C-alpha cells in the first residue's frame, strides 16, 4: 500500500524513525487517579473552541443601545451592547444557548478537575523532589484559570455580574497606599468607565488563554520529560515504570477518555440551565439581589469577605479599610499553597528524589492537613453562599455567618484530630493482615467448643501453623478472599445458557494458565529487584 | 558563587547536562542572508506586544456615539465607536500615537522582511529537499500575515479602511454560487453589519496571530532540526556546516540584531506618520478619495482588479462579473507560488538530498523566473497605485492602465531575456578569472613594444608560464586584488598618530602568522574532505 511510501518519504526528509521509536514506547502507569489530570486538560480544549464560537457573536461594548432582539421580554429595555449580543447570542442563533451554556459548565468542570488533580498530588505526595517546579507552575494554573473564569462571566455586564465587578473594585480602591492608582490605572477611571469590558474582555480571550496554554504545554512537557510517578506494588522500583505504552493501547484509552468528557459536557450543556442572563436585567449600579454570590470557584473569597470582624484603623487623614485583612487573610492562604514543598522540606527533614508515591494513610500529617485545608475551604465557600443555604434550610442568617467565624478556627482542628487518628486505624488494619492473614470470615468450633475463625495467610507459615509476619511495602494490602479470586465464576457464556463444555474448559484452562503466569513474572521481577539492590 | 548551586540543583532535578550541552554546541553559518529572516521574526514579536497595548484601548463596535475627545477638528461629528476609540488612542493617550505608528510600520517591516527571505530562499535554492515542509509552511505565513494585516488597518473604520471592506465583500458576493451565501455567513448580513468589526477584530488579535505564532514556532523548530543549508566554500560539504556555535558568538549577535531592528522601528515610529486618520473621517457608503488604495502589501490585489478588461458572463437567469477573473487568476499566482519546489522537480529532473546551496547565477532559469515573477508582482503593484503615480508624474491614467495591462504580458518576456543573459555573463566572468587568473590592471610594455598585463594566477603555473585551469566549484571567485589582501594597510594606531614601532611590528607578525594558519586548517580540511569522499 502507498502508506508506506508516504512513510517512506517522511523518514528519508526528517529522519524521525530513531526518535518517533522511542515516543511509542515510553510506558506509562494506570491507576485510575494518574488521568484525573486529563479531564482538566479536557475541559481546556473545549474552553477554547466554544469560547473561539462565542467571538463571532459577542460584542464588549458598555455603550448602550435600545434592545430590539428576538427575546421580545426586553424589547424598548435599553441595555449595554455586552449584554445585547449575548442576549443575541442566546436566542438569535441557532443553537448559541446551547454553545453558551456548553463553555460556561465546560468552565465549571475546568476549574473542579483542577482542585481534584491537585488535591490526588498533594495527598499522593507526588510534588516531592524533582517535581515540585509542576507544583509552582501547577498552583499558578489553578489560580489565573480562577482569575480568568470570574473576568469571563463578568463579560455580559448583566446584573449579577456588575456586582461581582463592583466588588472587584471596591476592594482595589481600598489598598493602603496604592489602591486609588490601581484602580484608575486598571480601569482607565472611575467604575463603570468605558474602557473596562475591553480591557477584560482581550484579557479573557487572548491574554490568560495564552499564559495558560503557553504553561500547560510546560507542564504537560515535564510531566512527559520526567516520567510519571507510580503507586508502590509487585516489580516496582524507584528505577523504573510498570504500566502500558503510550500506543497502542494507552493513546486509544485517552481519546476514549476525551470522547467520553466531551459527551458528558455536551449532554449537562444541554440538560442544565446555567446562568439564565436573560432574566437578571441589566446592570446598573442601583439595583441588586438577595442571592448575588460570584462564581462557585470564588465562593471562597467572598466567604472570607463575609467572616471578617469589620476591623478597620483611622490614622488622621488616612484610614485602613476592614476589607484589607481579607486581602491579608487570602494572600497568606495563596502563599501557603505555592510554597508547600519547601516548608514540607524543613520540618520532614529530608530532600530525597523520590519517584514512588506514598499511599494517603502512611503520611497522617500530610492529610490531615489536607482535610484541615478541605475543611477551612469548604466553610469559607458555604459562608459564601450562606444566604442561600439560610433561605433554604432555614438557619438564621447571623447564625450562619457565625458559624463560619468560630468554624474556620474550630472545624479545621475537629478534621486534623479526626483524619490523624482514622489514618494511623487504617494503617493498623494493614499490619494485623500482614500479619496474622485475611480474616474469611468463616467459623468453625473446635472439639474443645473453642470458636475459632480460619485465617487464610499470605506468606509462609511457622512449623507451629501460624503466619511468619511480612514486612509493609506501602502497596496494598488485600483484605478479603474475593480480592484474591476466591469467588470469580466458574460458569462460563452468556445470559440465558453457557457455552459448550469442551469451549468452556478450554477457555478455563487457558485463563488460570495466564493468572499463574502473571504471577510468575511479578515474582522474578521482584526477585531481580532484590539482586540489583543488594 | 551560588550560580554553581543554582545550576546544581537544576540539573539534579531536570538532567539537562547533556541536552543544553548539545544546544549550545550547535553550529550556524554566518552569511550576511541567513538573518533577513530573523528580521521578520523581531518584526513579529513587536507586532505582537504593541498591538497588546492597544488593545486596552481599541473598542470594536461599529454603533454610533456623537465625539467629544481631544481632537477639537471633530467635536461633534457622529462617528463609529471604533473611529471614536482609535482616535483617543491618538490624542487621549499619552504617547499612544507613537505606540499605533509603530505598530503599522512594524507590519510593513514584517511583510517585506518575508518578502525578502522568500526571495532568498527561492534564488539560493534553499527550498529543495528536504527542505521545502519550510516552503509550504513559509508561504502559507506570507499569506496569512498579509491577510491579517490587511484586517489589521481596516478596523478602525475610517473612510480610508470601509473602502476597502467594501471592495473585499463586494467581490465575495460575486463568485459564481456561493458568493451570497459565503457574504452573508462572514458578515452576519448586508455590509456593513453589525457583527462585523468584532468578527473582524477577534480575527487580528486572537485568531491570526495565534496560526501565525503556531506556524513560525514549527518553521523554526523545522529550521533547527535539520541544520542550515551554506554556500559552497573552502572545505564544505553535503555532511557539515562551517560558522559559529549559537553561543557566545551566534546568540550575542542575534541579541544586537534584534536591538538594533527594535530601535530602527521606534526611531522610523515617531519620525514618519503613517496612517494619519484623523483627517479621513468616518465611514459612510456614499464618500470617496481619489487616492484611496490599500496597504502597500495589498496593492497587487488591486492592481489585478484595475487591468482586468471587463469581460462579464450572462446567462439567462444568472451572471459571471467581470472581477471573478482576478480571482481565478490571483489564486493561480498564489497556487504556482505555493506548489513551486515540485513543478521545478518535475523539469529540473533530480529529486537529490541537496544541503549546499546555489549562488543564483548558476541557475539561470529559476532567477530568470524569480525576476520575470518580481517584475509581474511590480507591475501589479505600480498598476494599483497608478493613481497617485499618474497624479505626481504627469502619464496620463489610460496610459497607465495600459502599461499595465501590455506590461503585464511583455515586460516579465523582456525581464527573463535579459536576466538569463546576465546569469551566463556572471559565470563566464567567474570561468574566466578561474582558467586565466585576477587581471591586476598593472599594463607593462615589452621590448617588443606588445602590452601585457600581468595576471596574477590562483592555481599552480604550468612549466610554460601560465595558470593551469582550475575547476569551478560554485564558491565565489575573487576577482580583483584588494579581495586578497594586497591593499591592507601596513601601518598600525589610531588616528593622530602611530603605535610604537615594537607593537606594531610584533602585533603585524601576529596578524599574517594567523592570516596563514587559517589558510593551513581550511587546506587541511578540504584536503581531509577529497580523501574521505574519494
Ligand atoms: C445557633 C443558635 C444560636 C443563634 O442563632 O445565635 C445567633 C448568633 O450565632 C451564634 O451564636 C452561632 C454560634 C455557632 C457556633 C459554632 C458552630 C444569635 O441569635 P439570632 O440569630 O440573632 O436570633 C435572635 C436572638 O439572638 C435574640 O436573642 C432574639 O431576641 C431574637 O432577636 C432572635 O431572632
Ligand atoms: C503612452 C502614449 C499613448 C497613450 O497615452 O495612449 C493611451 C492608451 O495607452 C496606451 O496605448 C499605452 C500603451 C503602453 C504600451 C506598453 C508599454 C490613449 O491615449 P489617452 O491617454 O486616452 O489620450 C487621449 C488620446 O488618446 C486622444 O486621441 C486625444 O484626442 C485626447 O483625448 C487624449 O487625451
Ligand atoms: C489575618 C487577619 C488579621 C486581622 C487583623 C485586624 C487588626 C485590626 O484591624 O484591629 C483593629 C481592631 C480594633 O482590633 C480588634 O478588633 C482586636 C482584635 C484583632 C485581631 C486579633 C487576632
Ligand atoms: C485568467 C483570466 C481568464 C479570463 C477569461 C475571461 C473569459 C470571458 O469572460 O470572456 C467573455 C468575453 C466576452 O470574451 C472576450 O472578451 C474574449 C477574450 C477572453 C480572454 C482570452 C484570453
Ligand atoms: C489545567 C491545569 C492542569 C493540567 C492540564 C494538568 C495536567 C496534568 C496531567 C495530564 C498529568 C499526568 C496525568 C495525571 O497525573 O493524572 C499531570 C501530572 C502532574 N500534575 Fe498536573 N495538571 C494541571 C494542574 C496541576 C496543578 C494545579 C498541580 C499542583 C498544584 C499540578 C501538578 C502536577 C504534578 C506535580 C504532576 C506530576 C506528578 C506525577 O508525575 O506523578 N498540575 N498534570
Ligand atoms: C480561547 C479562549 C476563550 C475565549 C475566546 C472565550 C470567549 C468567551 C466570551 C466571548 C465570553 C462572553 C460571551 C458569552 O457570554 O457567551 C465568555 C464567557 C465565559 N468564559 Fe470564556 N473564553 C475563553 C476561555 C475561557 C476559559 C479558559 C474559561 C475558564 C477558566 C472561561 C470561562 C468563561 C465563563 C465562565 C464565561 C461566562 C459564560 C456565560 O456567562 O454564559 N473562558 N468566554
Ligand atoms: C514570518 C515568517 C518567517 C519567519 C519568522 C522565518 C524565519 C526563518 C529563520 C530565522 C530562518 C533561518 C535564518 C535565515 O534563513 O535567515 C529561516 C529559514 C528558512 N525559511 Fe523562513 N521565515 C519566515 C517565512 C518564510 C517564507 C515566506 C519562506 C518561503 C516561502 C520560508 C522558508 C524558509 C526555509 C526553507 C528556510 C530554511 C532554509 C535553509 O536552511 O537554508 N520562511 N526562516
Ligand atoms: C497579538 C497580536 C495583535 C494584536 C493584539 C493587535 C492589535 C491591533 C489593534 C487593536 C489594532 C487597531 C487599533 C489601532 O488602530 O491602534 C491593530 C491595528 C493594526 N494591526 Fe494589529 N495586532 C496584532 C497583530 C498584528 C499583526 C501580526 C499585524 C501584521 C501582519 C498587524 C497589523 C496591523 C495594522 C497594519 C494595523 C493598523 C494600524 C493603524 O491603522 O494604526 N497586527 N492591531
Ligand atoms: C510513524 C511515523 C512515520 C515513520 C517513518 C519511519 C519509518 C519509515 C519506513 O520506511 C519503510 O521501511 C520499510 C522497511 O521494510 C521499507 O520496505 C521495503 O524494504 C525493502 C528495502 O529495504 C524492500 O525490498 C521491500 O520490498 C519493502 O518492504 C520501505 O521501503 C520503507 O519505505
Ligand atoms: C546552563 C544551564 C544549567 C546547567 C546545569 C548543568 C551543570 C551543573 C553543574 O553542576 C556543578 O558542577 C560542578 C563541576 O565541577 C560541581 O563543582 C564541584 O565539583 C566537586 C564535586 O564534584 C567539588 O569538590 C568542587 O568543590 C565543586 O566545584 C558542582 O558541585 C556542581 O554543582
Amino acid at each position: 500500500m502507498s502508506l508506506a511510501t508516504v512513510g517512506n518519504n517522511l523518514d528519508s526528509r526528517y529522519t524521525m524513525a530513531s526518535g518517533i521509536r522511542r515516543q511509542i514506547n515510553k510506558v506509562f502507569p494506570t491507576h485510575w487517579s494518574f488521568m484525573l489530570g486529563e479531564i482538566a486538560l479536557y475541559s481546556f480544549i473545549v474552553l477554547l473552541l466554544t469560547g473561539v464560537y462565542l467571538t463571532l457573536f459577542f460584542d464588549p461594548s458598555i455603550t448602550k443601545v435600545i434592545y430590539d432582539g428576538g427575546y421580545l421580554p426586553l424589547n424598548g429595555v435599553e441595555m449595554s451592547r455586552a449584554y445585547a449580543t449575548a442576549l443575541d447570542i442566546s436566542f438569535e442563533v441557532r443553537g448559541g444557548l446551547f454553545i453558551r451554556q456548553m463553555h460556561h459548565w465546560a468552565a465549571l468542570l475546568f476549574v473542579v478537575s483542577m482542585l481534584v488533580h491537585m488535591l490526588r498530588i498533594f495527598f499522593t505526595g507526588a510534588f516531592r523532589r524533582p517535581r515540585e517546579a509542576n507544583w509552582i507552575i501547577g498552583v499558578v494554573l489553578i489560580i489565573l484559570g480562577m482569575a480568568e473564569g470570574f473576568m469571563g462571566y463578568s463579560l455580559p455586564d448583566d446584573l449579577l455580574s456588575g456586582v461581582g465587578l463592583r466588588i472587584m473594585s471596591a476592594i482595589i480602591v481600598g489598598l493602603p497606599i496604592i489602591g486609588t492608582w490601581m484602580h484608575w490605572l486598571i480601569f482607565g477611571g472611575d467604575f463603570p468607565s468605558d474602557l473596562m469590558l475591553d480591557r477584560f474582555y482581550i484579557a479573557h480571550v487572548l491574554i490568560i488563554p495564552a499564559i495558560l496554554l503557553g504553561l500547560i504545554a510546560a507542564h504537560l512537557a515535564l510531566v512527559w520529560y520526567q516520567k510519571h510517578t507510580q503507586f508502590p506494588g509487585a516489580g516496582r522500583t524507584e528505577n523504573n515504570v510498570i504500566g502500558i505504552r503510550i500506543m497502542p493501547l494507552f493513546a486509544v484509552k485517552a481519546v476514549a477518555f476525551g470522547l467520553i468528557v466531551f459527551g458528558f459536557l455536551a449532554l449537562l450543556a444541554g440538560v442544565t440551565t446555567i446562568n439564565a442572563i436573560w432574566n437578571l436585567g441589566p446592570y446598573n449600579p442601583s439595583q441588586v439581589s438577595a442571592g448575588s454570590q460570584p462564581d462557585v470557584y470564588m465562593l471562597w473569597t467572598d466567604g472570607a469577605a463575609r467572616v471578617m470582624p469589620a476591623w478597620e484603623l483611622y490614622l488622621g487623614n488616612y484610614t485602613i479599610p476592614a476589607v484589607f485583612w481579607v486581602a491579608v487573610m487570602l494572600g497568606i492562604l495563596v502563599v501557603l499553597l505555592v510554597t508547600y514543598p519547601f516548608i514540607e522540606r524543613k520540618f520532614t527533614g529530608d530532600d530525597a528524589h523520590h519517584n514512588l508515591l506514598q499511599r494517603p494513610r502512611d503520611v497522617p500529617v500530610r492529610t490531615s492537613l489536607g482535610v484541615m485545608a478541605l475543611v477551612f475551604y469548604i466553610l469559607l465557600t458555604v459562608s459564601g453562599g450562606n444566604d442561600v443555604y439560610a433561605m433554604q434550610f432555614h438557619v438564621s442568617l447571623n447564625a450562619m455567618t457565625w458559624i463560619g467565624r468560630i468554624g474556620l478556627i474550630v472545624g479545621p482542628a475537629i478534621a486534623y484530630f479526626i483524619t490523624y487518628r482514622l489514618c494511623i486505624g487504617l494503617q493498623r488494619s494493614d499490619r494485623e493482615v500482614l500479619e496474622h492473614g485475611i480474616e474469611t470470615g468463616i467459623i468453625k468450633q473446635m472439639p474443645n467448643g473453642a470458636f475459632i475463625e480460619v485465617h487464610q495467610p499470605l506468606g509462609p507459615v511457622d512449623d507451629h501453623g501460624h503466619p511468619i509476619p511480612l514486612p509493609y511495602a506501602g502497596a496494598a494490602v488485600p483484605k478479603q478472599m474475593n480480592q484474591l479470586g476466591y469467588a470469580e465464576v466458574e460458569t462460563r457464556g452468556g445470559f440465558f445458557g453457557p457455552d459448550p463444555e469442551d469451549i468452556r474448559a478450554k477457555a478455563k484452562e487457558i485463563e488460570h494458565a495466564n493468572h499463574i503466569e502473571e504471577a510468575n513474572t511479578l515474582r522474578a521481577l521482584n526477585e531481580a529487584n532484590i539482586e540489583r539492590d543488594k
